[PDB]
This record gives structure tokens, sequence and C-alpha cells, in this order.
């Protein structure tokens, strides 16, 4: 299954899938890189046997808390992973928050990103998150 | 944790969660009811520790293929179940299918659901049915 | 064109359509009624030749500013007019707010709505909005 | 009012805004290049005071019908123009068919596109559309 592996975003966030077989994988998730703060478990399923020359369906899901923060929200990425020798995944975001009833209209937000192998350097880190910090990034 | 248990939609679409801890949960989904081939492996997370007054933040993902079928497509929930006496989950859900790279903007449907712990009567699936189906029935 | 008329939904809100002819469509938006603080400038499209048998596609944008009030914040809708003799409008929208670079991520919001001919009454109002307020209320 | 002028995507789509004031916009939609066939009318709102420092929150929308040619489909797009001396205007799309009650899960798609002044080169719209066409592209 291709999905193994380690996966970087244009903003600085790593996804890194331990396992995956029949279907499912399990991993890991930062927002940052390399501090147990603002790393969080990660679950998905895939299409372990998708249409030749199709790219492979994913979807997982990230609750934003762990032993040093809860941000009271939960994120889930659908899309697709494409091989080739340029490996990336496509997909939309959203992210969900527990709300009192009134304010079921502002519980979820809708979003992008784009993951490579190729881990970007700092220099265009800093030039994209410039531009604008599109993936999720919830506060305490 | 309450989101163990059984959920409905107004469709005839079942949720079972068999185990929830931590911060995981597991189970299945049908959109069928009954039947070992609409029915496919569940995985997902939950805000363990909600804040005091709101909703329960969640999200899962559900991958369209078991040994019977494969539709080739992936879809992922993200809302919040609501507790109370009256138990809930509202989510938005996306369905993504793998496709050719001319294809990519035709990959993502998006859609609403609501699940409850009243399941409800085979006369109001299809007056709901017939008003419109608008929860994932992928074929093939 | 069926699109003429008054919608309302569950929660209270209620769009005016004025005028609408090859293709394009104009009104108001209330998330109130009958006062002109929450009144709001409306403007769509729609398939002014549907395919036989099927629903209207349509879309419709409104700005959250008026002479009285301006929450930053524009909203679009997108689904489809079902006639037949129960009328309906059933959409998805997106709410986008005008942020800083380092805030896109938490620009827009996403939710579902229902539109209907058939003004509920304010008690069937007070029990929906009681589950929960899923249409856009943007505040100041 | 910033977003007068043309706007590019990378994929080859041209949007032509011809007119703004007091909080409305219109103008054009192209997914090609100076072909009659393949350009629609746009309608949209713009916030028409914002916020110091944050962008100006954008929404409108396309009917993919003319004189030539019917998809059967209705676009909105929703986000923000960013000003400075590097403009831009970020946005999810949403495409919603007409369908049938039955095939109402499936009558929408969603999307992401970001539009510029800088008209890209032909072999950057080329090398974008090999890794993937995002943007809508509705046949017949």
């Amino acid at each position: 299954p291709g999905i193994l592996g380690t996966w970087y975003n244009q903003l600085g966030s790593v996804m890194v899938v331990t396992r995956a077989a029949n279907g499912g994988f399990v991993g890991t998730y930062e927002s940052a890189v390399g501090n147990a703060e603002k790393r969080y478990v990660m679950t998905g399923r895939y299409d372990s046997a998708p249409a030749d020359g199709t790219g492979t369906a994913v979807g997982w899901t990230v609750a934003y808390r762990n032993a040093h923060r809860n941000a009271h929200s939960v994120a889930t990425w659908s899309g697709q992973y494409v091989g080739g020798s340029q490996e990336r995944i496509v997909t939309q975001w959203l992210l969900s928050y527990g709300t009192t009833p009134a304010d079921q209209w502002k519980s979820t937000f809708l979003g992008h990103d784009e993951f490579t192998r190729v881990k970007p350097s700092a220099a265009d880190v800093e030039k994209a998150r410039q531009l604008g910090v599109t993936s999720a990034n919830p506060p305490a």
C-alpha cells in the first residue's frame, strides 16, 4: 500500500502513516515538527483495490486532543492518493467544534490541503505561511 | 462515552459503534439493514473531554469496499454528538472517488446527515426517501 | 420560472425572489422577519431549461452588510429547486469571512439549509431552534 | 473596489469583473479563453467596507448555460479577495446539478480554486492541468 510513510504539506505539518493493511491505516499528525505537544493520533481507511489508472480514494480523522492540549475539535480529510513517480495526496478537510445548540451554525470550518513526499524548505514554508495559513491551526 | 451503541438516519442506514475509549472508536456502517453485502468497516475519533455544556466533536471514515463489492470511494463524516435526553449526531459528509488527473474536479461529493437513537418506521423511511435520498448511496 | 415568490426555512429566515428571467434572479434575504436591519440584497443564477424530470439547479449570494450592520461576511447557497406540488429548495451553504493571512484556515463555515413555501408555525420555529440553529446567524 | 478587472487561475479559466459598486458586481466567466461557447454570465456580492487589515469577503454564482450549451449545473464560489501588491482571490466552490429525488446525494461537487492577476504561461497551464484539473470542467 502506497500511503505508508511520511507526508508533508507546504505550511510545516507532517503526517506519518505507521501501518496500512486491508483497507485501514493508522499513524500520527503533527501541525508542528518534532514536539510531543502538537502530535495527535490518526486513523483512516483507503481503497485496497483501486481501478486501473485512477488514484486511491482515502480518508482519515484526527481529534485535536493529547495529554497536553485539547482544542475541543476533530478534523476529517477526504480525497485521493496519486502514485506515479510524483506521489501526492489531494484532500478537502472539515474541522468541527463542539457547541451549544444556538452556535451549531458555526461548528464546522472547511478547507483544502495537499501533501507531498518532498519535505519543503524552511524558506518555502515561510513564504507559503506568509501568503496564508490554509491548514487547520486551532489554538488552545 | 456516549457514542457507543446503534444510530439510525431517516433513509434506512445504520451505524453501530462497538468500542469507544481514549478518543477512538470502531464499528460498522450499513447503507441497508441486515445484509453482509452492504456492511463496511468504520473507524473514527472523538473529543474525550468536551467543554461543559457543549456537544462532543466527532469524526469517522468508511471505505466502501468489502468482500462482495467495491465502489472505489471513501466517505468521511464530521460533526458533533449532542447528549441530553434526546441524543443526536449532526454531521456533514464528503465522499471522494479515485479519478484520473483530468477528472479530479468531480472526485468529491458533499452532503449532510443526522443520526438518532430512535429507529424510524418503515413508513417514515419511505416518505423520506421519496422526498430525496440525501445520504451516500454509491452503486456497484 | 418556479423560484419566484417567498421561501421559508425552519428557523425563521425568509428569502423573497422579486424577479427571475433568462437565468438570473434577484431579491432579499432576512434572517429575521419584518425588520429593515437584518434584510440584505440577494442575487443569483438558475438553470433556465432543466432536464425533464429533474430539479432546477440554483445558486445565490448574500453579503451580510446593510445600512445598519456589517458582519464582514458573505454567504453562498448551492443546490436545486424541486417542483411538483410540494415545492422545495435544498442547499448547502458556505459563509466566508475576511481575515488576516494567518487566520485564512478559519475563514469559511459550512452548513445546510432547506426552504419551503409553507411558513412554519412559531411553535415549530422555537422547537427547531432549540434543537439547534443550523442556518447562518452571524452577529454584529 | 479592488475586485474589478481580469482574474486568472492556473488551469486556463478567466473571470472578468466589468462592474462593481455598493456591494454588488457583475461580469463573465470562461472555462476556456476567447470563445463565445464557454463564456457564461456571472453575478456576485462583496463586503463594501472590510475591517482594517483583513481581506474582502466575496461570493459569486455562474449558471453553466449559454446560447450554445447547457450543462444543467450552477456553481457558487465563496472566499475573500486579498489586496496588497500581490492581489489574490482564494475560494472554495460548489457545483450543483439537477437530479431526481433518488440521486440527490450526488448533486453537489466540492472543490477549491485560487485566482491571480498574473496570467500564467501556457507551459504553466499544461503542467498544472497534467497534475490535475481541479476547477470545474462540466462537459456537454
